């Protein structure tokens, strides 16, 4: 699955990618029919081995993050709401002629430095889905922080 390396910051920090390196977008035709859907993003509590057993945006609930410009109202009772504040996800555009896994440009910006943990971690596993009118594209990828021992680290 697609790992989106993230470097320890003392500052915001946003990171530009394709949607479908993650979402099932398909061929390039259906790739541009994408370009102006809205995009989503829901945090997940599943690890490497139980990927499998956590689908990926699997209600309204587990959404915290859309491209619309609207600001979207996460559930209030699901737990990884919290994490609201950290991201914001915006959409790009596309030029008329685009390529292969080049019309869906998306933006996570972390809004939150980074050298130390968030109390509800950033590193862990995403799902992404793009707003279509049949049944909604969902993937999903892991967000990895990268980690530099101390020179006291036990
Ligand atoms: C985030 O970092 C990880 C590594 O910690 C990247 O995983 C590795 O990415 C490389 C690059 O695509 C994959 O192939 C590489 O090919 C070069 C040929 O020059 C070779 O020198 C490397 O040793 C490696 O084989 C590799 O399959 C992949 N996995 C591993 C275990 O290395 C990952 O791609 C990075 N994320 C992004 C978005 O780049």
């Amino acid at each position: 699955h697609l790992i989106i390396n993230v470097t320890r910051s003392d500052s915001p920090q946003t990171i530009t990618f394709d949607a479908c390196l993650v979402i099932p977008c398909g061929d390039l035709q259906s790739q541009r029919q994408l370009a102006a859907a809205e995009k989503y993003l829901c945090p997940s509590e599943a690890d490497a081995s139980t990927l499998f057993s956590f689908p990926f945006c699997h209600t309204w609930e587990y959404v915290v993050w859309t491209t619309q410009r609207q600001d979207w109202v996460p559930s209030q009772d699901f737990p990884l709401a919290v994490l609201k504040p950290y991201i914001h996800f915006t959409k790009g555009i596309a030029p008329p002629n685009c390529r292969y896994n080049q019309c869906n440009p998306v933006q996570i910006s972390i809004t939150i430095p980074t050298l130390q943990d968030s109390s509800p971690t950033l590193n862990r596993f995403y799902g992404m889905g793009a707003d279509v009118r049949g049944k909604d594209p969902i993937g999903f990828f892991e967000l990895h922080l990268s980690t530099s021992p101390s020179l006291i680290s036990p």
